[PDB]
């Protein structure tokens, strides 16, 4: 499954649970939270475009780094 790297300007450690929720909403999705280089991987069928426009409901600054 394609694993889709992106950079999202987490702030602090309640971003986790930020970022998981609307993950876990979109669904089809494992991934891993880097908090310390402020990155978020998932692997998923979901398109780039999805996922990306998912993390952007968390109203952080979100953009496309590429494939894991
Ligand atoms: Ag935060
Ligand atoms: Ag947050």
């Amino acid at each position: 499954m394609p694993k889709h790297e992106f950079s999202v300007d987490m702030t602090c450690g309640g971003c986790a649970e930020a970022v998981s929720r609307v993950l876990n909403k979109l669904g089809g999705v494992k991934y891993d939270i880097d908090l310390p280089n402020k990155k978020v991987c998932i692997e998923s069928e979901h398109s780039m475009d999805t996922l990306l426009a998912t993390l952007k409901k968390t109203g952080k600054t979100v953009s496309y780094l590429g494939l894991e």
